[PDB]
């Protein structure tokens, strides 16, 4: 969080090729819309990051004050799915997006992925040293175990929005 009690949240969104299967991308967008348009509260600082082989910053941290702010972020939800998969590119970039303004300790990630990635241990340390809180939504049924181990090691929640 920010020193005065404002939330810091960075959406981290799996646009990789496996996400074109079934309705994963639709379920990604639906939860991204819900979190953006209804859930996250006034005053919060919110960034957005998509990722395939690598990360693409859809937005730096902007503060939620108007419905404009919500619609802007929501319009940047991934359109289609393509490319390689590297969850760590996104978390690394999330931590960079945050640390342009605030420390990662106490901040929150919202990792929307199907979990089909087996290099996740690659960033365990940095994920630990960040102090961030990685909530995860599993959008497929074949999520790697290190996806769960990301929330477990950071204090974040896990929910499963597949079928
Ligand atoms: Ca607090
Ligand atoms: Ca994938």
């Amino acid at each position: 969080e920010t020193g005065i009690g404002q939330r810091i949240v960075c959406l981290v969104l799996d646009k990789s090729g496996s996400m074109a299967t079934g309705n994963r991308l639709n379920r990604l967008n639906q939860a991204g819309q819900l979190f953006l348009l209804q859930t996250v509260e006034l005053g919060s600082w919110v960034g957005m990051v998509t990722f395939d082989s690598a990360a693409h910053v859809q937005s730096e941290l902007i503060q939620i004050n108007s419905g404009s702010d919500r619609d802007t972020l929501a319009k940047r939800l991934p359109a289609a799915a393509s490319g390689g998969t590297s969850i760590c590119s996104g978390l690394r970039s999330a931590f960079t997006v945050i640390r342009k303004k605030y420390p990662t300790d106490g901040s929150e990630i919202v990792l929307l992925t199907d979990g089909e990635d087996n290099t996740i241990s690659g960033c365990f340390n940095e994920v630990k040293q960040s102090g961030a809180i990685i909530h995860t939504v599993a959008l497929g049924p074949s999520a790697a175990q290190e996806l769960e181990e990301l929330s477990k090691m950071t204090g974040g929640l896990q929910t499963y929005a597949s079928d």
